C-alpha cells in the first residue's frame, strides 16, 4: 500500500498539513498499477507515488487536489490500458487520527490493516475506516453488524497479506449489495526458512528473494552455513534446524505465510525438524528435497519416528512441480511454481 | 562439458604437453558436479576443475596422473554422497588433434559435440573419438555402422545441446548391449527472445537469464526498448519485432532451443510478429502473454490473418502454467516453469 510514499506522507500529517491521497482500490484489464498502489500530493503541491503507468495521473492529482479543498472523498473509476478505481481522500491528524500509530507498526513489524468504506448508500459513511490488528480494532464504520464482519473479514486478508475490496449489504451483510470496503494490509515480509546449506541453497534463496521473501538459511554446520556462501540471503544462522525453528515458532516469528524449505536428508537433522515442522499450526509450505528413492526412505523414517499420515500430508515431497527439470536452476523454478499453486497467489 | 577449464587445457595443448583430463560422463543419486563437469591436471602437477564435492578428488587426480603415464583411457566408477562414472584420458595434440580446432569452434559460437567410446569388449575401441558438427564428422570409432549410429545420435544431443551416455552393441547397433558412448556437447547459450519492452519484460528476463538464455528485449518504441530500463539483458533492439526475428531466422541465429516471449498485444505487431513465429521451422516455445480475454481476441485476430489450427496448437496462450499467481514475479515464475515443462529439462 502506502509504504512507497509512507515517509512522506507522514512528513505532511505530522507537520499539521493535509495530504490528498489516491489509493488504487481496484484494478482490471492488467491496469499498470495494483490494489493499494498510492498517489499523494503535498499542501505545497508536489506529488509523489504512481497509481497508473502514466494514463490518469494528471486526472487523479486534480481530484486529490479538489478532495482537499472539499473535504469529501471520492471512488473514481478510469477506463483507457486498464480499468482502474481509485480512492480519493484527506488524510490529516484530524481526518486519520491513527495513522502515526500505523506508521509505527510498520516500522515495528506489527501486521495492521486499514478497512475503508469506499461505497455506501448513505453518503456519510465513506471513508470511515476501521484500523485491524490481530488482537484489536479501533474506529467505527457506523453500525456493530457492520463493524463485526468487517473487522473479521480484514484479520483474515491482514494475516494472508492480501488487500481487496469486499462488499456487504449496508448493514454489513454478507452477500448483501450496496457497500464496498478497501481492505489495504500491511503485513512484514514474509519468511523462506531454508534447512541445509549447501550450494543448491542459493538457487532456492534466490528465487524466495524474486518472489518477495525474507530468506533464512540454516545449517548445524559452520563450514556451510556461511554469509560468504550466500550472500544474498537476508540471513544466515548456524543452529540445529529443528532448535531453530522451534524458536521461531515460541517467539511468533513464523506465520500462516512462512514457507519451509528441507534441503537434507541427514536423519540427525531432517526427522527432528519435520517433527517440528509438520506439526505447527499451519504455515504455508513444508518441502523436501529429494529423488523418489530419498523421499520414500525419508517417509519411511518419519512414520517410524511416530508422523501420522496427516501430518505427513503437509509435507511437499519431493519438492517441486515435476516439469521435468535436471539443473539446480530448474529444480528451483520447478519449488517457486509449487509454493506459488499451493496458495493461489 | 571442459568449458570451465578450457583455458588451461588449451594451453598445455598447445605447449606440446599431456594433460590428464577425468570427465564426469554419468551421476546416480545426486552427485555434486553432472555430466560434463571436468578436472584437469596440468604436467606440472596443477589441477583445476571439479568432478565431486571434494568426495573423490584425490582418486581422480592419482587416475588422471597414472593414465597420462601409461597412456591408458580409463572408466572408473566412485561410490560414496552419489556414484559417479569418470573417464580419464591423456588429451595431447597427439592423442586429440581436434582440440585446438574445438575451442576454435566454442569460441566463434559453432555448435560441436565430442562423442567418445567408454565402454567396449574390444579394449582398443577405448577412447576413440567422433567430433560431430551439424554438417561434418570427423574421427572413427572403428566401424561405419559404429559411425553413421553415433553420429546420427550425436547431431540430435548436439541440436539439444544435451550431454549423455548412448548405449549399443558392439558394432554400434541399436538396443544392443556391450558399447557405450559419450556425447558431450557444446551449443552456445540458448535465446530468449522478448517481444514488448513493458516493465513486466524486466520480470521474464531475470527468469530466463536464471535459466541461462541469453535474452534479447525487442520493441519498435525507443522509450521503452532502453539498456537503462533493463540494464541485465544481454542486448535490447529497436525494431518492428516481426523484423527483427525474422532477420534472426533467416541469419541462423535461432535454433531448436529458442524461447519466444510475446508481451504485446497491439494488433500492429503481435499478428506479424506470430506470422513469422508460427511458422519457424521448430523453435521451443512462443508464448503470448494476457488475461483470458485478450488471449480470445488474439486467436479471433490470427485465425483471422490465415493461421491455421496447427500453427495455433504451438502457441502456448495465456502464458505460463495456471499457478493462480498475481504478481508480476509469480507470472515470470509461472513462465519459466511452462518453458521448462515443454521441454522437459
Amino acid at each position: 500500500g502506502v509504504r512507497d510514499v509512507l515517509g512522506t506522507l507522514s512528513a505532511v500529517w505530522e507537520s499539521g498539513g493535509t495530504a490528498g491521497v489516491g489509493t488504487v482500490v481496484r484494478t482490471f484489464r492488467s491496469a499498470p498499477r495494483p490494489a493499494g498502489a498510492s498517489m499523494v500530493v503535498a499542501p505545497d503541491g508536489t506529488v509523489s507515488g504512481s497509481v497508473s503507468g502514466g494514463c490518469v495521473e494528471g486526472a487523479v492529482y486534480d481530484l486529490a487536489t479538489e478532495v482537499v479543498a472539499t473535504g469529501t472523498p471520492v471512488l473514481q473509476r478510469y477506463g483507457v490500458g486498464g480499468i482502474l478505481d481509485v480512492f480519493v481522500e484527506p488524510v490529516s491528524q484530524k481526518t486519520f487520527p491513527q495513522l502515526g500509530a500505523i506508521r509505527d507498526d510498520i516500522e515495528a513489524q506489527r501486521p495492521v490493516a486499514v478497512a475503508t468504506v469506499i461505497t455506501h448508500p448513505d453518503a456519510q459513511w465513506i471513508g470511515r475506516r476501521l484500523v485491524v490488528h490481530t488482537d484489536e480494532v479501533a474506529g467505527s464504520l457506523g453500525s456493530s453488524r457492520a463493524d463485526a464482519a468487517v473487522t473479521d473479514d480484514a484479520r483474515g486478508l491482514l494475516a494472508a497479506g492480501r488487500s481487496e475490496v469486499l462488499t456487504y449489504g449496508p448493514d454489513g451483510q454478507r452477500r448483501g449489495e450496496g457497500m464496498e470496503v478497501f481492505v489495504s494490509s500491511y503485513a512484514p515480509r514474509p519468511r523462506m526458512l531454508v534447512f541445509g546449506a549447501i550450494d543448491f541453497a542459493a538457487a532456492v534463496a534466490q528465487q524466495g528473494a524474486f518472489l518477495g521473501y525474507r530468506v533464512t538459511v540454516c545449517d548445524a554446520r559452520p563450514v556451510f552455513a556461511t554469509t560468504a556462501r550466500f550472500p544474498t540471503a537476508d540471513e544466515v544462522v548456524v543452529d540445529w534446524p529443528h532448535r531453530y525453528l522451534a524458536a521461531q515458532a515460541e517467539a511468533g516469528a513464523i506465520d500462516a505465510r512462512t514457507v519451509v524449505c528441507v534441503l537434507t536428508h541427514d536423519p540427525k537433522f531432517d526427522v527432528p525438524l519435520l517433527e517440528v515442522a509438520l506439526r505447527l499450526p499451519d504455515i504455508a509450505y513444508i518441502g523436501a528435497m529429494g529423488s523418489r528413492r530419498t523421499h520414500e526412505d525419508r517417509l519411511a523414517r518419519l512414520r517410524e519416528a511416530g508422523l501420522t499420515e496427516e501430518e505427513l500430508a503437509r509435507l511437499s515431497s519431493p519438492i517441486g512441480l515435476d516439469l521435468g527439470g535436471r539443473t539446480p536452476e530448474e529444480t528451483a523454478v520447478s519449488i517457486a511454481a509449487e509454493i506459488i499453486a499451493k496458495r493461489w497467489g
